């Protein structure tokens, strides 16, 4: 299985572990994890974060053939579990990362009326092509999740962090970024939509 393969001590996640469009796992609703977590579920989250860090190191990324990424969801590894990792760099920054988290069973429990979209659109490590347009999301979200120790966290996100976490939560619900582009005018700006 993918989880057995990926959670070996020696394994480094790379693009050959990341499934692409067409694989039905990307369109399936992922299963909640139960607590306590298995060792494999803990290691998996750690391996996903290690992938993100490798992908943001230009030297390592070049050596491993990685596309640089800011989030990853377990279904993208063919693992239908509600586990995500997010690593959003800060834009000379005092700290490297705006947000660094491995989240188990993440859930949006509140959201703003205002919407938001990245001005440059979105891409996805599972999508080997460009789809232009504003990916319409909630501007701000309150997210509950559990950490690898089983502790519950409630966080509030805005800006880029909010977008990234919603992209990954979509993956665990079988949703892809282009599902949220307006089919009639990909660059429409509706009332209450904040373009970032
Ligand atoms: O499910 C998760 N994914 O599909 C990986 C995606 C997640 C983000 C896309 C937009 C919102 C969340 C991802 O990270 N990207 N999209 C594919 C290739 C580019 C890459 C990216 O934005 N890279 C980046 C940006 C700034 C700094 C460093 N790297
Ligand atoms: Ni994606």
């Amino acid at each position: 299985s993918a989880i057995e393969r990926i959670t070996k001590a020696a394994h480094l996640i790379d693009m050959n572990d990341i499934i692409r469009e067409g694989n039905p796992t990307l369109r399936t609703v992922a299963e909640e994890v139960t607590f306590p977590l298995s060792d494999q579920e803990i290691i998996l989250g750690e391996k996903m974060m290690q992938f993100l860090k490798h992908s943001q190191d230009p030297v390592m990324a070049e050596k491993m053939g990685l596309r640089g990424g800011v989030g990853l969801a377990a279904p993208q590894l063919d693992i239908s579990k509600r586990i995500i990792a997010v690593l959003v760099p800060n834009i000379t920054p005092q700290e490297a990362y705006d947000l660094e988290a491995i989240m188990y069973n993440p859930k949006i429990v509140s959201h703003s009326v205002q919407d938001a979209a990245l001005g440059e659109g979105e891409g996805c490590l599972s999508v080997d092509r460009n789809v232009p347009g504003y990916v319409v999301r909630h501007a701000r979200v309150t997210v509950d999740y559990f950490d690898k120790d089983g502790e519950k966290h409630r966080i509030k996100l805005k800006g880029y962090n909010s977008i990234v976490v919603q992209h990954e939560i979509d993956h665990i619900n079988g949703i892809m970024f282009y599902d949220r582009i307006n089919e009639k005018d990909p660059f429409a700006v509706k009332d209450g939509l904040l373009i970032l």
